[PDB]
This record gives C-alpha cells, structure tokens and sequence, in this order.
C-alpha cells in the first residue's frame, strides 16, 4: 500500500510517499528518513488518508 509523508521540518519541508505492506512499516521506513535528514519533530498518522506528518 502507498503512505504518504508530509514535511514540516525546519528546513526539510515537502512529501515523499513509500510503497509498504502495512502502516507500522511505513512508520518505520518514515522514521528512519526523517531522522536521517535531521528532523526531529512531532507525527501524526491517519489511517483512513494513510498519511503521516512530521512537524518542528
């Protein structure tokens, strides 16, 4: 399944998507993304958009 990410980091702002087999992998997936690019923010998720955001 296709989830969504919305940016609203510092500097990092934006979306990506990721194709992953259910919602807890893409949390995953999306973590490790923005923890790489050095944001460090608050998330939600909504199940029913498949859409989480990061926000600084």
């Amino acid at each position: 399944m296709q989830y969504k990410l919305i940016l609203n980091g510092k500097t990092l702002k934006g979306e990506t998507t990721t194709e992953a087999v259910d919602a807890a992998t893409a949390e995953k997936v999306f973590k490790q993304y923005a923890n790489d690019n050095g944001v460090d923010g608050e998330w939600t998720y909504d199940d029913a958009t498949k859409t989480f955001t990061v926000t600084e």
